[PDB]
């Protein structure tokens, strides 16, 4: 029932343990973790830190970020909706190759038109 | 029969069969450290917090459906297939698609775009 | 202490495993999990898979992807920033029905110009 700390330590070298000093939970030194619920899972924190060095898969119909989403680079590989005002600056934004702040157009009298005003 | 476990600074560990929940609560951090992978697989996962999550990671993967509200994008990307933008502009280096306009080729300007 | 394994199996059918054998944590047959905590939840690990048939939900005030993000389809509902190039092709980029890589204009003229160029 009430216990001074936890310490489960492994053959294989792997610990379980809880700390009350620091107020740490550890789970190290395992190969894989495996978590299988029928209802949900829930994390209530003001920090999430995932730090994989292969990749982190959410293999799900719908991932929700319900205010900020910031990435390093974005690829949408089968199209997508946007609302609201998109704001780019610093390079090209450019569909099969025409590109918004730099393209002219043929002009209505036979010569160029000038880049977007 | 079940699970509580106590700790002095307030933890609780628990597993209640009554209502098959998994409760850690009342700690400062936790961590898994693994060297293989970590699987979670449950209709919901649904993550609170209140300063930021991180995923660093060389590539997260959203296998269908990506929502945000919004959305910044730091050192540029790809896109395919129909991206249709609505509700307001979509701008580069000031240069708004649905509503700018050139120079024309005889000293006046063009409208906007058709 | 060490322990030579870990199997507690409920009278619900729930388990909570450790396999020193093959390093595998294992929680099975749950309905929920939670973890409440005051600072931080850590998960350090080459690849993280989540398998989520209804929705990842993460509900903060910013979700930060360090490099890549891949997704299928994309829907952002309130604005957004973007700097650096952004590669467009295979179908169109429209914004309020205007289609960046097929758009004409009235020209100055009175008749319309080309595509752009
Ligand atoms: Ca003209
Ligand atoms: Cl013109
Ligand atoms: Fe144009």
């Amino acid at each position: 029932v009430s216990a001074d700390a936890l310490h489960i330590r492994f053959p294989d070298g792997a610990v379980i343990e809880y700390e009350p000093e620091t107020s740490a939970l550890t789970v190290s030194g395992i190969k894989t973790a495996s978590v299988t619920a029928s209802g949900s899972v829930t994390a209530t924190v003001p920090v999430v830190m995932v730090k994989a060095s292969t990749r982190v898969t959410l293999d799900t119909p719908e991932v929700v970020c319900t205010n900020r989403l910031i990435t390093g680079t974005l690829e949408v590989q089968k199209g997508g909706t946007m609302r609201g005002n998109i704001e780019h600056t610093g390079g090209e934004l450019s569909s099969n190759g025409k590109v918004l702040h730099t393209h002219k157009h043929p002009g209505d009298s036979g010569g160029t038109t000038g880049s977007p005003l």
